[PDB]
């Protein structure tokens, strides 16, 4: 009974659908009557050419915002680099209207799709709030592809508007359900970049996205990192096929790449699965997210299986989603319950780092509390030290249940002398765990170099609740 869209480009939108498997479920939660319906997602880049013709029927002046020039207007500028495309196609990978002829389709080809023109200029702390804080009772989903520079030797996150903004969105977004910000990890892989360097992907209130190639490998551009929750299919190699969308012109593309490019097709299916149930809030989409994907025929060597036995790799998170799955635990969801917050400052004593440093501690999670805390869902181990050579650091964290997340893998390229300050490394990793027990902090020095520094705090954060859980797997 349900008829596929017949676009001419949709036979090459290999990632949608297919008799083979390597695919995102996208058409049986179309078969499901989930398309996007009532959904308004906008994507947050350098613009939206709103008059394309596979953007035009699903445009919504109210998801968009020019914050470059302060005007309502996205329309990207145009040069003959084709500079400012990137915003049009990641619009087209969520959006792109169906069965009209032209091009391919979205992943929820009847959402309401915008864009905030936001990169083509200086991005600053207050460009950055008014973007992420556009409209945030019209807007339900924000896809972002960009972050801090991808060099391997940045540290950076987002400043106070900008975190106030995120906070705001969480809190009083979407009738006080929480505005959903979808991430990508970044792009840094040939640089050794290591995501949880950029506070963006690394926050909790960002649900952070990976890419997996056509053949099921972790592409040359994949940043890893214990902050990621799952993955999308982009390109890799010259042999496996990419992303095709809209393109600025008016044009059809069929070689859109990325991690950029990953973000905005799970934002499509958040907005699926978003129509098949509207009361679902900012939490309960990322337990969604971790309960449904799919680790099966990704390739990676650092697959483990956490305490409550679900796979978990720093390249892909919980593995690729599938978008059938989301929409049909989506329908019975029970609402979690409200988020819980446990602070334990863990040092009694700076502690010299030399070779290696070892920090163990056996923690209650806050019992006896409000916020005590039995279901973790995101923990944080914020640290502040001293290093002469950032870069040579590489850091580990494990949960009681015996779960090893990286927060930090060595960076070659960074140099910096200016150590973490309050650096909130995040893991996901060990979603559903019990917190409560021992929790061990390993620190080392990855060069043959006679290093020196000091970490002079470890506070752990832990978030969660103390009720709903499912028997493990
Ligand atoms: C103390 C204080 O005030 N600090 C202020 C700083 C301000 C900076 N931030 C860090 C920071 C930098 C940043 O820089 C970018 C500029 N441009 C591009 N790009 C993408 C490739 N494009 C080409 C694509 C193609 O052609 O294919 C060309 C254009 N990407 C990134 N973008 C962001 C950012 C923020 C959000 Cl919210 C949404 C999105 Cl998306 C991105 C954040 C940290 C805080
Ligand atoms: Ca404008
Ligand atoms: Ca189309
Ligand atoms: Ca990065
Ligand atoms: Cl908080
Ligand atoms: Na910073
Ligand atoms: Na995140
Ligand atoms: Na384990
Ligand atoms: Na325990």
């Amino acid at each position: 009974v349900y008829q596929e869209p017949t676009d001419p480009k949709f036979p090459q939108q290999w990632y949608l659908s297919g008799v083979t498997q390597r695919d995102l479920n996208v058409k049986a939660a179309w078969a499901q009557g989930y398309t996007g319906h009532g959904i308004v997602v906008s994507i947050l880049d350098d613009g939206i050419e709103k008059n394309h013709p596979d953007l035009a029927g699903n445009y919504d002046p109210g998801a968009s915002f020019d914050v470059n020039d302060q005007d309502p207007d996205p329309q990207p500028r145009y040069t003959q680099m084709n500079d400012n495309r990137h915003g049009t196609r990641c619009a087209g990978e969520v959006a792109a209207v169906a069965n009209n002829g032209v091009c391919g389709v979205g992943v929820a080809y009847n959402a309401r799709i915008g864009g905030v023109r936001m990169l083509d200029g200086e991005v600053t702390d207050a460009v950055e709030a008014r973007s992420l804080g556009l409209n945030p009772n019209h807007i339900h989903i924000y896809s972002a592809s960009w972050g801090p520079e991808d060099d391997g030797k940045t540290v950076d996150g987002p400043a106070r508007l900008a975190e106030e903004a995120f906070f705001r969105g969480v809190s009083q977004g979407r009738g006080g359900l929480g505005s959903i910000f979808v991430w990508a990890s970044g792009n840094g892989g040939r640089e050794h970049d290591s995501c949880n360097c950029d506070g963006y992907t690394n926050s909790i209130y960002t649900l952070s996205i990976s890419s997996a190639t056509q053949f099921g490998n972790v592409p040359w551009y994949s940043e890893a990192c214990s902050s990621t929750l799952a993955t999308t299919y982009s390109s890799g190699n010259q042999n496996e096929k990419q992303i095709v969308t809209t393109d600025l012109r008016q044009k059809c593309t069929e070689s859109h790449t990325g991690t950029s490019a990953s973000a905005p097709l799970a934002a499509g299916i958040i907005a699926l699965t978003l129509e098949a149930n509207k009361n679902l809030t900012w939490r309960d989409m990322q337990h969604l997210v971790v309960q449904t994907s799919k680790p099966a025929h990704l390739n990676a060597n650092d697959w483990a299986t956490n305490g409550v036995g679900r796979k978990v790799s720093h390249s892909y998170g919980y593995g690729l989603l599938d978008a059938g799955a989301m929409v049909a635990l989506a329908q019975n969801w029970t609402t979690v319950a409200p988020q819980r917050k446990c602070i334990i400052d863990i040092l009694t004593e700076p502690k010299d780092i030399g070779k290696r440093l070892e920090v163990r501690k056996t923690v209650t999670a806050c019992l006896g509390e409000p916020n005590h805390i039995t279901r973790l869902e995101h923990a944080q181990a914020r640290l502040t030290l001293s290093y002469n050579r950032r870069g040579d650091l590489a850091i580990h964290l494990v949960s009681p249940m015996g779960t090893r997340s990286t927060l930090l893998a060595a960076r070659p390229h960074d140099y910096s002398a200016d150590g973490f300050n309050d650096w909130a490394f995040m893991t996901t990793h060990s979603w559903d765990e019990d917190p409560s027990g021992e929790w061990v902090l390993e620190i080392e020095n990855t060069s043959e170099a006679n290093n020196y520094g000091t970490l002079t705090k470890f506070t752990l954060v832990l978030y969660g609740t103390a009720s709903g859980s499912l028997v493990p797997r």
